[PDB]
């Protein structure tokens, strides 16, 4: 039985798995009122990718495909973005996935850059024409239907968008007005339920909360200190995916350690479905050193009593 | 835990010189080029070199504070006081070329400048924010990140405050002045660079460097621009954590198809963190998308590779 393990990278050395951002802190809070069901950054401890999760960091919340026309012009140009899988393959809507891999997994107005590289070269030119422009992909729009193969991408007054191969690089949120990181988009549009979902996560043992890896997410404008939380860092997903170490029970006991002092700082449960719980009530800061990281100790069960974090 | 490389496919990792998926393997002669990138540099024992750091979205990112305009007479140009990615002040006397993640090529890097004010106004629920398209020209005379500042240019001419600022890289403004193998002058004109990761070149006859190639977006202009790294970012993160002792100067690695089990070609993985193969010219490297390298054994500079 290959021994299970987690990376030794510090949070200052890894990346958020729900948006391509550095990780700024650990964070916990009660979530009884909330359904925590993200679809990116989902992996079992044996390395099974779930939801829309894929391995390439810059493809998290990216879109790739081509523009084919538009509906809405003048003041706000709204282009028909036919989306493909990140590997360039045509997306098959009957694949057993919620949406193309990497699709945003939250309600919001994602701000980024729409880039195009034309598929042919004009006679005598040094290569194909290119253009990049600010754009927003609103995941709450009725035209956000990635599971059906298309989303709408908007460029405001920019009308210089061609029917050409197109990539969307995410940068942040247009504003915080309609952002809810825990509400899933309707991947097939209105009146059709989502499918293929990574399961919702919640603590089952009294006194426990989920532990999150938190990143600040930029805003194009507006007031707020917006952030996005993932269940495990992208590097952990890549680690489990390669290791495929057998899960001996449903719960791995992991301990956060200071490698300089050698001191164990707190303990946590790492669950088979790929999330962490800790013994803590409330939202107060998690005071840990920058050099700290988790270390697998042993396999336990759902009833293991954690020391208070 | 002897030496190993990741089993991820190129379709599963990321360029170490710009935050991009990797599109193909690529090789070509480089006798008339100096290959001395400063990002994506790591020894096989896990020693990061040059400006290399571990966070993918910090590759070619900049973090710090805007402090007014750069010089006078151009309201498009801002004085960007740069800091280390972890928030610490950058010490120009540290033995590195520049702040970690600084771009390592000559070009006009296009991206987004984002600001979040350090205070919340009474009556508002959080700090004010603004983001604007921006260019960091690494050929500018005011590109002096080793001295603690760069000039950042915007199309916006007023809506930029003296507030905490981060630059998210996206691509190149155009291909006109891009040269991926020419280093910037990190301290500006007439001062040499310091603390450099060493240049790499094939010393064995018949060999070429093997590159991991990514297409890089252009804001405008004509071209199919790309950027090449020596090893993927995931390899850097792997070696950094494993810290496996290098038994010789050369690890023999073989590219394998895990479905058929068949070994496809062999390559030298050098102690300083780059790959050479026995190939002449720049014709395509015909391998399956599921292929990956596997460590075979420690050899030496004399080993004769099978023709790739």
């Amino acid at each position: 039985t290959k021994p299970f393990s987690v990376p030794i990278l510090t949070i200052g050395e890894m990346t958020n798995s729900r948006f391509p951002l550095p990780i700024d802190m650990l964070y916990t809070s009660p979530t009884e009122n909330i359904v925590v069901q993200p679809q990116n950054g989902r992996c079992t401890l044996e390395g099974e990718l779930l939801g829309t999760t894929q391995l390439v960091t810059p493809n998290i919340c990216a879109l790739r495909g081509e523009i084919r026309g538009h509906e809405g012009s003048g003041d706000n140009h709204k282009w028909h973005f036919m989306v493909r899988s990140p590997n360039g393959a045509a997306f098959d809507p009957t694949e057993d996935v919620p949406a193309p891999l990497g699709t945003p997994d939250f309600i919001g107005d994602v701000f980024g850059v729409l880039s195009q590289r034309n598929r042919n070269t004009d006679s005598g030119q040094s290569g194909p024409a290119n253009r990049s422009h600010d754009a927003v992909v609103s995941t709450r729009d009725s035209r956000f239907t990635p599971k059906l193969g298309s989303v709408m991408i908007a460029t405001w007054e920019t009308s210089d968008i061609q029917d050409q191969p197109t990539r969307f690089t995410p940068v942040g949120l247009e504003n915080p007005d309609h952002y809810n990181q825990w509400q899933l988009p309707n991947y097939s549009g209105a009146l059709t339920l989502n499918m293929g979902l990574a399961p919702s996560v919640f603590p089952t043992y009294p006194g426990e909360q989920i532990l999150f890896f938190r990143s600040y997410i930029p805003l194009k404008g507006g007031y707020g200190d917006s952030h996005i939380d993932c269940l495990v860092p992208q590097e952990w997903i890549q680690h489990f995916y390669q290791e495929s170490a057998p899960s001996q029970t449903d719960v791995a006991l992991i301990r956060y350690v200071n490698p300089e002092t050698g001191r164990v700082l707190f303990e946590a449960k790492l669950h088979r479905q790929g999330y962490i719980t800790v013994a803590r009530s409330g939202s107060s800061p998690i005071n840990v050193p920058a050099n700290g990281y988790f270390r697998f100790d042993s396999w336990v069960n759902q009833f293991y009593s954690l020391a208070p974090m």
